[PDB]
């Protein structure tokens, strides 16, 4: 069906030598790269950090990426959790109110220790996950009830429990409670075609904030973003030129459907490309993704010889070398040559010598010719390195130099550089075929234009189109010159030299050989232009900078990868062609994959920056901070797929602080839904008081209050209570500031206890703060042990200035048969620990205040409403019935 | 690493004084602690290499 | 030059004990060593054929 | 016409208008037939499109 794959002439067809695909080539390429450095390390003595070298499975990581793409970070539950908790003391009119969310925050994570930085980071980011997990939920199919013909809601969906409160109520009391339940109604409840249930009640403030932005996210993203996404998919499909499904997508939406999306299909490629030591990763995914399934074709046998009768027949000039077949290593070398051919610029070759192999000298003699006819080593990029270019120059000089027929005259030049002479009757100068990187003579890129620019490309990093041997790819659909007229400059000069060199049969063989060469390079031009267009590709800045970097020896961030082939492999690769009989199947799901990639990257960068914040925010907690601590802390709790992608480089044992911080300060980002929730969770986390990271600790002379027992039942009805907690800090004069370093100094002098006793006698407050401490609030009706009530911030192991302390709330319980002086004690019980939290975590509410927290608006759908994830259906086979404008 | 700075080891100092610490006093221990905190590292370059 | 061209070439420090320039004058300065230079030359460099 | 959701209705309106429709410019294969009775419903009432 495709017009360049149909053939009508008996010249471009032959028996197939082998076949190949991207998955085999990727793992093979990684194998020879890793083996090369292992042999390098083994053949000498090395003193460095130990590291093990294992080859990974790209297919497994691609499957795991596809699986993780199907993971949803949102949960749907009909009912919201309990917001607030009530506690009943001996008074049946006044009840304790506590927040369950704060207690769950206290349980989530582990304790604070100033000696452990990365543990501190891990605990903080665990708090972050818990915030986002408890913040992300959507309510659906709320229950309803009918009372006096009116709509009411149930007492388990409002977020409070008060069933045990009913026994302690009198007639007016549960009368008004039931009146409040009847008052708890669902708004807009009289709509016959109602689809939304909106309710008023209480919720946790971070949780409700995340819920509010979640419903904003539901309302914001809609069909037009899908239109833009599928339009970009159409533009990529136009670029690749695939066949389209004759089905066309019509944006008719049902009246009972909801779509959800967590990806933005346009992508920022610099976010991908900014990863330190990751160019090789981009290349390996590019190979694993864009390379179609192809095969190797031998040329027509009739080119070398033609018969004339039964017994007389011409013979080829290279007949002795034609009857040869490669081995495993030589086949691998052929593969390496074609890989260096298919990517120009980032792959370098080399030539292998070892005594264990024996060849005739003619392999290099013809290898110089094939090297000058098979690579490009000039213009605006590079493919060779200097030493093997010089070797090829020497080989070509020796081939023009060793001549078997009757000799012709030669005139040598001044210098000892090879190719400094003139030859033959026409006195042709061979000096023009020396290789210089700035000029580029003697190869396919000489005397032509190798790269060009056109209309805007689907990917913004690289617009270039590669033009090998000055020939585009549009002559296959419509040829330009006649059969003889196809040529280019270096080939003309090469043929003219060989004619001048007195060499004729080789010239005839090459002149026959030329169109196969040109059509092979036409096909490789098509492959480079169309197949390889991906985010993993090299942007134009790197490609245009690499050649000055290598020729000037400048220090570069993206080293070209150097490989190694054999001499005869060049000639073998000269007698083959690559034919992609099919295109890669996973290409049909190529783009969305990296989108997920990109999105997850953004997430890391986000919390990365936030962690750096604490290094600026808190020096004393992070005295021993090394940024690798939080690096490893985030890198522990993360999807293993992207980490394996980055560690395919195996440079994770080589990442320095400079690369990591250079990655830190960039704000480049690609949005996603969980990313948005991430920024908002960290915005709530900018208030460090939201995670019980308080630093307000006050200490002074204080004692347990001693109420006089006048009437037992009066004490029952009142319900006196105490707490070591400070609802508000006192005035500043009585408070004295204290620091970590001064604490250490006074501990070494030993007068620290003396200073404590001195100010303790002076009865004023003392501050021990500046370091985050965990907060524990646990209710003790009876007498606590001393450790909770006496929470000393210094902890003997020297002392450690910051220590966690459990905050006390004391409830008073009394019996009728207790004497009026039963609580009277000769020695007053003492306490000294006081903390400030700046929120009403625990508070006494009178019965009418029980439902005094219902001021927040929640949204829910009917049970008939269905939610369908539509992230999975972004594939280029979908075409719009109404195309994008 | 401490005080936001990479700090050398007493062993790499090349000198051994590890048998005179327990007979010291508080002031001498504090002074030697501060002096140990004094030692720093410099991220220099040679031939464009860290 | 293969050992100079691995994918970890850029951040590796090299060590050589022997300089390539072998100032020839130092071998020639040896007094009355011409016969020794000749015999060890033909020992180390002279090939054999048929 | 299929996209906005008013495809068939427009065709019914135009056929109420008693008009002629040249569905596509792509050439079609024709056939010749002869019968003594009524033709089947498939060839008579059928639409030139799907």
């Amino acid at each position: 069906q495709r017009p360049e794959r149909i053939k009508t002439t008996p010249y471009l067809e032959g028996d197939v030598l082998s076949s190949d695909s991207g998955p085999l080539l990727s793992v093979f390429a990684l194998q020879e790269i890793m083996q090369k450095v292992r042999q390098v390390q083994a053949d000498y003595m090395t003193a460095t950090r130990e590291v093990d070298f294992t080859v990974p499975d790209v297919q497994k990581i691609l499957d795991d990426i596809k699986a993780l793409a199907a993971e949803q970070v949102y949960k749907i539950v009909k009912v919201p959790s309990i917001s607030f908790r009530h506690i009943v003391m001996q008074s049946r009119d006044r009840v304790l109110r506590v927040d369950t969310y704060y207690e769950e925050m206290s349980q989530v994570g582990d304790v604070i220790t100033e000696d452990e930085p990365e543990k501190f980071y891990s605990t903080i980011i665990k708090k972050v996950r818990f915030i986002r997990g408890k913040g992300s939920f959507i309510l659906h199919d709320i229950p309803t009830r009918d009372h006096r013909g009116m709509e009411v809601a149930e007492p388990e969906v409002l977020g409070v429990e008060f069933k045990n409160v009913l026994p302690v109520l009198t007639a007016e009391h549960r009368a008004m409670i039931q009146n409040a339940l009847d008052g708890s109604i669902i708004e807009n409840g009289n709509v016959a075609t109602r689809d939304v249930d909106v309710f008023i009640g209480a919720c946790s403030e971070p949780v409700y904030r995340i819920y509010n932005r979640l419903q904003g996210y539901i309302e914001a993203v809609q069909l037009q973003e899908l239109r833009n996404s599928i339009g970009w998919l159409e533009r990529l499909g136009h670029r690749k030129r695939i066949t389209y499904s004759q089905e066309v997508l019509t944006d008719f939406r049902r009246q009972d459907t909801i779509w959800v999306l967590a990806l933005q299909l346009p992508v920022n490629p610099q976010v991908v490309w900014d990863v330190p030591r990751s160019s090789i990763a981009n290349l390996i995914m590019n190979i694993a993704t864009c390379l179609p399934t192809g095969e190797y074709i031998a040329p027509n046998p009739r080119i070398s010889s033609i018969t004339l009768t039964q017994r007389i027949t011409t013979t080829g000039p290279f007949a002795i070398l034609t009857g040869s077949t490669p081995t495993a290593q030589q086949l691998n070398d052929v593969r390496k040559i074609y890989l260096a051919l298919m990517f120009p610029g980032q792959i370098i070759l080399d030539l292998k010598i070892d005594p264990g192999e024996r060849m005739d000298p003619a392999v290099r003699m013809v290898a110089g010719v094939v090297g000058h006819l098979l690579f490009t080593a000039g213009g605006r990029f590079t493919n060779l390195t200097q030493n093997m270019a010089r070797q090829l120059d020497i080989a070509l000089n020796d081939y023009l130099l060793y001549m078997y027929n009757t000799r012709v005259q030669v005139n040598y030049g001044p210098t000892g550089e090879p190719l400094d002479f003139q030859i033959g009757r026409n006195q042709y100068d061979c000096n023009v075929f020396r290789a210089d990187f700035a000029t580029g003579t003697g190869y396919n890129g000489w005397a032509t234009i190798d790269v060009e620019y056109r209309e805007p490309a689907p990917y913004v990093h690289a617009q270039r189109y590669i033009r090998y041997c000055g020939i585009d790819s549009r002559e296959l659909i419509n040829p330009t010159t006649y059969g003889i007229g196809m040529t280019y400059h270096c080939y003309n000069e090469m043929l003219r030299m060989l004619v001048a060199a007195g060499k004729d049969s080789e010239a005839a063989y090459f002149r026959s050989m030329l169109p196969f060469h040109m059509v092979r390079f036409a096909r490789i031009n098509q492959i480079i232009n169309e197949d390889l267009h991906s985010v993993f590709s090299l942007p134009d800045d790197m490609f245009n900078a690499l050649l000055p970097d290598l020729i000037a020896g400048a220090h570069q961030n993206a080293d070209p990868v150097v490989l190694d082939v054999s001499w005869i492999s060049l000639w073998f690769a000269f007698n083959r062609s690559f034919e992609p009989t099919h295109r890669n199947e996973m290409l049909e799901v190529a783009p969305l994959i990296e989108s997920v990639y990109a999105s997850e990257l953004s997430v890391m960068k986000v919390d990365m920056r936030h962690l750096s914040l604490m290094q600026r925010r808190f020096p004393d907690v992070l005295i021993q901070a090394r940024p690798s601590h939080f690096w490893k802390a985030v890198l522990n709790d993360s999807p293993e797929a992207v980490k394996a992608v980055m560690n395919l480089s195996h440079s994770h044992n080589f990442i320095n602080i400079r690369d990591m911080m250079r990655w830190v300060m960039l704000p480049s980002l690609q949005p996603s839904l969980k990313l948005a929730l991430e920024e908002e969770a960290w915005a709530a986390a900018n208030d460090f008081e939201d995670l019980m990271l308080t630093d307000q600790v006050y200490m002074h002379r204080d004692m347990l209050p001693e109420p006089r027992l006048d009437d037992i039942e009066r004490f029952r009805q009142e319900g006196f209570y105490y707490t070591n907690m400070l609802e508000a800090p006192p005035e500043i004069d009585r408070v004295v500031q204290y620091t970590y370093e001064i604490a250490r100094l006074q501990a070494n002098m030993g007068q620290f206890r003396a200073a404590l006793r001195r100010i303790m006698d002076d009865d004023d407050w003392v501050r021990f703060g500046g370091v985050l401490r965990t907060v524990r609030v646990k209710f003790y009706d009876a007498r606590p042990p001393d450790d909770v009530l006496q929470g000393l911030p210094f902890s003997y192991d020297t002392i450690k200035y910051a220590t966690e302390t459990t905050i006390f709330y004391l409830i008073y319980n009394v019996e009728f048969s207790n004497t009026p002086d039963s609580l009277v004690l000769i020695n007053p019980t003492y306490t000294m620990t006081k903390v400030f939290i700046n929120k009403r975590i625990v508070e006494r509410v009178r019965v009418g205040q029980i439902l005094a927290v219902l001021n927040r608006r929640f949204v829910a759908y009917k049970g008939k409403m269905r939610i369908m994830d539509i992230t999975q259906s972004l594939k280029m086979g979908t075409k719009l019935a109404a195309p994008t404008v």
